[PDB]
């Protein structure tokens, strides 16, 4: 699974982790919906409340988030949407 | 354009009007986060802020929203998510 990172306004380091906890997610789920809770509720326990998740082959968003608390990157052919509400 | 309401907690005036505007959105833009950023911006302008949007023709999704303040529905072949976060 290729990780490509789109857009990130959050620190290397939970980027990678993002990452990491995707990968667990995309591995455990095949249902999108599934998938997205696996890793905001992974997020909300690591780095506190309130995450979002956003999981799919196709979608665009529109969102206002928190500063250092986004990121948006593809895993596989995968697109992944995770964010704190600003 | 068939409207289908698959998940709402908003009361039936307010979710019709989120199909209506998104209608509107999908008549000026063909893009996703185009799309969901009109739609975000006029229920920021409209009720207020803060509103994320995600517009895609596949994806699921697992967020924490604000109660009274969060839709999930198909208009068409797009489907839209619209909340507040909690």
């Amino acid at each position: 699974r290729k990780a490509v990172i789109k857009n990130a306004d959050m620190s290397e380091e939970m980027q990678q982790d993002a990452v990491d906890c995707a990968t667990q997610a995309l591995e455990k789920y095949n249902i999108e919906k599934d998938i997205a809770a696996y890793i905001k509720k992974e997020f909300d326990k690591k780095y506190n409340p309130t995450w979002h998740c956003i999981v799919g082959r196709n979608f665009g968003s529109y969102v206002t988030h928190e500063t250092r608390h986004f990121i948006y990157f593809y895993l596989g052919q995968v697109a992944i949407l995770l964010f704190k509400s600003g």
